[PDB]
């Protein structure tokens, strides 16, 4: 049977995990298409509860790794050998058996949602909550799901479709529409102006960019532009009407609104899209009390997970002022129009923040799921009408209760707030992204955030964008930007090298914390079509505390770290090649900031040392052998960061010792060829190129973008 409770232990692949477990403990593996290859877990309890708990299993000396909400509204990763250091809020749990691997999805059931937490004698425990003191329960059948694998990553996927197949409420990432904006360049406003934005700042900042010809193509009008008030210390604020306020009225005809700004970004300055932000409740207070929408005072309840991990949360403005609730009967009128309002206006999406307070605010009305799964529909009824491409961005969300009811929107904020002026945040901000992409990715895209180019976390934030395989944006201050680094990751027509994957940690990566071992670096994986990509980074020296229950500096006992890589880092990095049956597992690897071609074999490790808050960005391209001594790989781009991105279409033909590309964008493109090719061809045009003899770097400029919709570059390299 593979994954079995077999006495008062769990066992998988013969393989005891856990030990002791309670004779309440229920599984099941029947569905509709009954043999489930991993099981579902539950619990009989005797009385009618709306919280419960029961220790699953007691787990000793097994590796995990954990991603955990240290907030309501975030997750970071935790590793560990032990069920006491599993923290409270663990959604997510994947445990390494010494070659086998076991992910734990704790599950929304009903009107429940689960989550995991070690307690002090090293036992899983199993927390579920309806968040709701009229909606209460005794037994559960699929409030856990186990499986297991030999693939960390399929494991994971495998998991969740199963979890899918079960609850029909959400869909994976790769079966989503993302949006458009995905594939551009975009800015946005919080960090250049705060609320304190207007339309004037929006349209500085979008020319100031343009100007150094890395022209965004969308924008993100963030918090700042609604038509807020404070009820009639610091207090909060509640949205008053649906309509902008008088910063984004065009000072001239105060009867036309935010229309007049999006009209000046895409007919004046030629952007795509134009996105603005908004609370899942409205603003930060909610809605105003009112008849319009059935706005009602609400108190947030806290629990238990959450508090403990975040103490500050018990007496947040939110927690303490209240937000007005708008009512499940008027929640879709709400949202309809203020986003009729917006699309009228041209708004082409949202970015939905402050998602997880719903969890909060299910008291009178169904509990935590139930609040969610209602607000969640009528908020995605709402996006497909008005903003038809899916023009939504999840933020603040990281909850179950929503993750498990995303069946439509694709793109979800992985980490908490890029922060500018906060010297901790920035190896944290790399180590949640990866980590909590594991995970989030798949059920949406992730989006690693914002960032600044002109900052001393720059290359290291921008890098990590570069190959998280999410949108890519800045918030810079309008004429506070490097464009020598903006052109590492944006072509002149705003067009960005996005990969195909969530970027992830390695599986080297996976039950090693990089930010507070003090041994090892994070390793980063993604895919283009035709190459890997690998990014390193040292994020030790920061983390969340345990004790003092927020990000900190801590101790490292050396400044600098010296890990290694191997083509086969990039998990994937076979469905690059273009004959994979044959393909003897060779890479060329290039070095995107030392500029270096490198030929590595199949398990052939190469080390690489950083210190901390650096990074380096490896392209990693099969080799193909045509011939005995002819042997080529593609590198794209080399002077962006997600160089392998640039190339569309590849073919070997060794009958004429011939390779023919598809590359999009322009600049100096680099191959690895054994030898010095005979001629480089690029629209049917012999062009000049050179090659470094020993490196087997061949280099030629491509010197302006593909000509008119003739979306690529068609290249000829006769070897
Ligand atoms: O107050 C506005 C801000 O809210 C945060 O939750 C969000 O992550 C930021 O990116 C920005 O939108």
């Amino acid at each position: 049977p593979a994954v079995r409770i077999s006495d008062g232990n769990l066992i998988i692949k013969n393989r005891t995990i856990l030990t002791g477990v309670p004779d309440n403990v229920i599984t099941t593996s029947a569905s509709e298409a009954g043999p489930v290859e991993g099981v579902f877990v539950g619990a009989v309890f005797n009385k009618e509860e709306s919280k419960h708990i029961v220790p699953i299993g007691t787990l000793r000396n097994s590796r995990f790794m954990s991603c955990f909400r240290f907030k309501l509204w975030w997750m970071a990763q935790r590793m560990g050998e032990m069920g006491r250091d599993i923290p409270y809020e663990t959604q997510f749990l994947l445990v390494e058996s010494n070659k086998v691997y076991t992910v734990f999805l704790p599950l929304i059931e009903g009107s429940f949602r689960s989550c995991l937490q070690g307690n002090v004698n090293d036992e899983v425990e199993l927390c579920l909550e309806s968040g709701d003191v009229d909606t209460k329960r005794s037994s559960f059948t699929h409030s856990l799901y186990i499986h297991a694998g030999t693939d960390p990553f399929q494991t994971i996927t495998d998991a969740i479709r199963t979890v899918k197949l079960h609850l029909n409420s959400f869909r994976q990432r790769h079966e989503k529409k993302l949006p458009g904006i995905v594939d551009y360049f975009g800015w946005c406003t919080w960090d250049a102006f705060y609320q304190e934005v207007t339309q004037e700042g929006v349209e500085a900042g979008l020319k100031s960019l343009a100007a150094g010809g890395t022209p965004p193509k969308f924008v993100i009008i963030d918090d700042g532009w609604q038509s807020v008030e404070r009820d009639a210390e610091s207090p909060i604020f509640r949205l008053t009407g649906i309509k902008e306020n008088e910063k984004f009225k065009k000072k001239d005809d105060p009867n036309v609104g935010i229309k007049n700004i999006v009209k000046i970004a895409k007919e004046k300055h030629g952007l795509r899209y134009v996105y603005v932000w908004h609370a899942i409740t409205g603003y930060w207070g909610g809605v105003r009390p009112g008849e319009e929408y059935g706005s009602v005072m609400k108190y947030p309840n806290m629990s238990k997970g959450v508090v403990e991990n975040d103490p500050t949360w018990k007496t947040d403005v939110m927690t303490l002022q209240g937000l007005g609730l708008v009512s499940p009967k008027k929640v879709y009128k709400f949202y309809n129009e203020l986003h009729s309002y917006l699309a009228d206006a041209g708004v082409d999406g949202v970015k939905v923040d402050v998602q997880c307070v719903l969890e909060t605010l299910g008291g009178g009305l169904g509990g935590r799921v139930e609040l969610t799964r209602q607000f969640h529909q009528a908020l995605d009824s709402s996006v497909a009408k008005n903003f038809p491409d899916n023009g939504c961005i999840a933020c603040m969300s990281h909850n179950t209760d929503a993750l498990y009811c995303s069946k439509q929107a694709a793109v979800i904020r992985a980490s908490d707030d890029f922060y500018p002026r906060d010297p901790v945040s920035h190896t944290i901000h790399i180590a949640s992204v990866a980590y909590n992409s594991v995970f989030l990715g798949e059920f949406m895209q992730p989006d690693w955030d914002m960032f600044h180019s002109v900052h001393p976390a720059a290359e290291y934030h921008a890098s990590a964008r570069a190959i998280s395989g999410g949108p890519l944006y800045v918030s810079d201050s309008p004429g506070k930007h490097n464009f020598e680094l903006l052109r590492k990751l944006v072509l002149p027509d705003g067009s960005i090298l996005r990969a195909r994957l969530p970027g992830r940690p390695t599986r080297d990566c996976l039950f090693a914390d990089p930010a507070r071992d003090g041994v090892s670096l994070l390793k980063i994986w993604n895919m283009n079509k035709y190459t890997g990509v690998l990014g390193v980074y040292n994020c030790q020296g920061a983390a969340w505390s345990s004790t003092e229950r927020k990000n900190i500096f801590h101790q490292t006992k050396t400044d600098s770290l010296t890990g290694s890589i191997r083509g086969r880092d990039v998990h994937s990095i076979s469905e690059a090649s273009t004959d994979p049956t044959t393909w003897n597992g060779d890479c060329a690897v290039y070095s995107q900031s030392r500029g270096e071609l490198i030929v590595m074999p199949y398990n052939v490790s190469l080390p690489v040392s950083l210190k901390i808050r650096e990074h380096e960005i490896f392209t990693v391209s099969p080799i193909s052998h045509l011939v005995d001594g002819v042997s080529f790989a593609p590198i794209g781009l080399v002077n962006m960061y997600n160089s392998g991105g640039a190339i569309e279409g590849l073919r070997y033909e060794a009958e004429k010792m011939k390779v023919v590309m598809e590359v999009k964008g322009c600049g100096k493109f680099g191959s690895y060829s054994s030898v010095k090719p005979k001629r480089c061809v690029v629209e049917s045009n012999e062009i000049a190129f050179e090659y470094d003899s020993s490196s087997g770097l061949v280099t030629f400029e491509l010197d302006k973008m593909p000509i008119e919709n003739k979306r690529f570059h068609l290249i000829q390299v006769e070897l």
